[PDB]
């Protein structure tokens, strides 16, 4: 799959995007990589943020499915109209398929000034499609029309604003993104791709709650979220800890809650007093689970644009949720992380590009013992 690696851009913060084309003859655009939801959505209208945009007339392949999407997110929204083209991945597999696109008309904080993607591929499941289920998702389709396996693959690697790189692999595993084994743990349910956590650690440290806490109302594997995620009474736990693992140093109640920066001196941030951050997933087998660890360079982010500093400055992206653990870029960044749809699992490995120190690296460990793992998953 040598074609595909590297095949995905990138700024920090700014999501990772790989190329595709679009209609015939191929209008090529850079979508944004999304396992956090299921719809193929292109801007097709001038918007003064975009490089380019998908222009339907130019398509002699376009069919129009004559029913419009309005999708509202926390913050931001867009609204589009529904048909259907030839798409392809330039660096992806060798074929071109029919897929759904909904071509975005109207938005509100949803493309990111200064970006340099158009918009976004869904490779999330039909039950958390807009309008509803009956809406197939892109890789549903490529999968359904050609021969590539039901699987793709992720290696995102971190960093005026750095630029960031990885790996799509569409169809299979590339052995060279990852070194060690990877390990599974089951896709609960194919809507999200939802995982159920069983423990979590701070330097070791269990935190000791109920695990149903760690997945309500879900855990769900993200590439569209930046941050680590995690429901309200999990964080305030998990900040409590991480305060105490790193109390040789004090900063302001702002800095946990993401409310403000902490900035450091050029090479001068204390990555040491910060601790790592462990999450035993369940595994394959009964009673058995397996562990990844990640670093403070995973959680603790430079922002580069903050023109007021000249310091290196950090955003805590740990963050209190509503809508249950987001494993996003802050964990898949330490990562190889495997949608083996075709088996309903995640694979992880550690990431051959993650970054890290000469003290601490990420990890993936197993087998290890852990009694009770479905009583960890939250239902009604
Ligand atoms: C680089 C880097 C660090 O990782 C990321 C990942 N994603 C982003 C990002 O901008 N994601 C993004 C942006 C949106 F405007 C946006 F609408 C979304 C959506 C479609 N997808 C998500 N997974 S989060 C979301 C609500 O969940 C459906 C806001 C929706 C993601 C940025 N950095």
């Amino acid at each position: 799959f040598v074609e595909m690696v590297d095949n995905l851009r990138g700024k920090s913060g700014q999501g990772y995007y790989v190329e595709m084309t679009v209609g015939s003859p191929p209008q090529t655009l850079n979508i944004l990589v999304d396992t956090g939801s299921s719809n193929f959505a292109v801007g097709a209208a001038p918007h003064p943020f975009l490089h380019r945009y998908y222009q339907r007339q130019l398509s002699s392949t376009y069919r129009d499915l004559r029913k419009g999407v309005y999708v509202p997110y926390t913050q931001g929204k867009w609204e589009g109209e529904l048909g259907t083209d030839l798409v392809s991945i330039p660096h992806g597999p060798n074929v071109t398929v029919r897929a759904n696109i909904a071509a975005i008309t109207e938005s509100d904080k949803f493309f990111i000034n200064g970006s340099n993607w158009e918009g976004i591929l869904g490779l999330a499941y039909a039950e958390i499609a807009r309008p509803d289920d009956s809406l197939e998702p892109f890789f549903d389709s490529l999968v359904k029309q050609t021969h590539v396996p039901n699987l793709f693959s992720l290696q995102l690697c971190g960093a005026v604003l750095a630029s960031v790189g990885g790996s799509m692999i569409i169809g299979g595993i590339d052995h060279s993104l990852y070194t060690g084994s990877l390990w599974y743990t089951p896709i609960r349910r194919e809507w999200y791709y939802e995982v159920i956590i069983v423990r979590v650690e701070i330097n070791g440290q269990d935190l000791k709650m109920d695990c149903k806490e760690y997945n309500y109302d879900k855990s769900i594997v993200d590439s569209g979220t930046t941050n680590l995620r995690l429901p309200k009474k999990v964080f305030e736990a998990a900040v409590k800890s991480i305060k105490a693992a790193s109390s040789t140093e004090k900063f302001p109640d702002g800095f946990w809650l993401g409310e403000q920066l902490v900035c450091w001196q050029a090479g001068t941030t204390p990555w040491n007093i910060f601790p790592v951050i462990s999450l035993y997933l369940m595994g394959e087998v009964t009673n058995q689970s397996f562990r990844i660890t990640i670093l403070p360079q995973q959680y603790l982010r430079p922002v580069e644009d903050v023109a007021t500093s000249q310091d290196d400055c950090y955003k805590f992206a740990i963050s209190q949720s509503s809508t249950g653990t987001v494993m996003g870029a802050v964990i898949m960044e330490g990562f190889y992380v495997v949608f083996d749809r075709a088996r309903k699992r995640i694979g992880f490995a550690v990431s051959a590009c993650h970054v890290h120190d000469e003290f601490r690296t990420a990890a993936v460990e197993g087998p290890f013992v852990t009694l009770d793992m479905e009583d960890c998953g939250y239902n009604i």
